[PDB]
């Protein structure tokens, strides 16, 4: 399919329009037209703000599968509210592995420790705008112990566990009732794979 | 009084008071710092808190759709951003395009259809409506399935790619196809595509 390549863009510079927690870059370059040209210089604002882990806490016995819920303020005016249900996730810092990640922060966030674990995919959240990659991982937890909510909040994370039937869980991404990307994928994956992970697993 | 909306989270837009946003840098795109208090789980009201958030407008996506040929009509074209973290920056996509002041989803996919694949979508459906990435950004991009005659498809910016359904999924699979749009819409297709074909048929 695809047959240009990184030898096909000519990147003249990167700025930084504005750092902070995280940051706004200009990529200035040239690339390869479908005709065989090269084009003229194209500027991009991007939004730089690292790469995620995805876990999916799957109970493969149960057939459950476990949800945080947070407040996603930038969902604000576009949702009837900013509080999401959503995957276990945090950012991939320095050498970390996205494993790693996946299975600390399920213990952050769920207080679950994930026994197997198994990579599902990697997709970019918004190629035109970000260069955001985020990595989900399937896990396999017992939705059981998962924690409730914390007495003394952790204001910059505060997070209430929700457990569900994979079943419900799969209808409400159907109804828009969970509607976050990784989310999303995570679900219609176990939904097209779910038999095949419980034997696997069983 | 009516009684209050359904919702399956805790809390609603009643529960969170927007202080103020500011502007850290304006563009085409933005960024701003949303300045907010929330209730907590605990029952207590939290202290102020602040986020960048990446303010780039909401799109329409169209899955170009052919039922009885079951295949789907693709579009490539680079995206820079995918550059540090992809072998190469060039994607294979749905048909999209940002929604503008007084245009509906449905417009934008099939105005988009025509001038990114040269197609003329007949029927179309809602798919669902996503946030990329609400931890950082505000975007949102609303997917539609557009039926369509793949042999009716057609470009110094994006090629047309038109593959069978089955080839197109593969490619979710493997990550070939890795970008939120198309993995969301594709894999949709392949939970729902033999009713979406008696349906038009």
């Amino acid at each position: 399919p695809v047959t240009f390549g990184k030898n096909d863009v000519e990147i003249i510079a990167r700025e930084t329009l504005y750092r902070g927690f995280f940051s706004l870059d200009l990529y200035r370059f040239r690339h390869r037209l479908f005709n065989g040209q090269m084009s003229h210089e194209v500027r991009r604002e991007i939004f730089e703000r690292g790469h995620a882990a995805v876990l999916l806490p799957f109970d493969p016995v149960r057939d459950e599968v476990v949800l945080i819920e947070q407040i996603r303020i930038a969902a604000y005016d576009t949702s009837e509210t900013p509080w999401l249900l959503e995957m276990v996730a945090g950012m991939i810092e320095e050498g970390e592995s996205v494993e790693d990640v996946a299975r600390r922060e399920a213990i952050e966030e769920a207080g679950l420790i994930v026994k197997r674990t198994k990579p599902v995919l990697s997709f970019l959240a918004s190629p035109g705008g970000t260069s955001e990659r985020s990595s989900i991982m399937v896990g396999e937890v017992d939705a059981t112990t998962a924690s409730g909510i914390h007495g003394l909040a952790d204001e910059n994370e505060d997070i209430r566990v929700h457990v569900v039937s994979r079943e419900q869980a799969y209808q409400w991404v159907e109804e828009g009732k969970i509607d976050n990307a990784a989310s999303v994928i995570a679900l219609q994956w176990l939904q097209l794979h779910h038999q095949a992970l419980k034997n696997e697993w069983a």
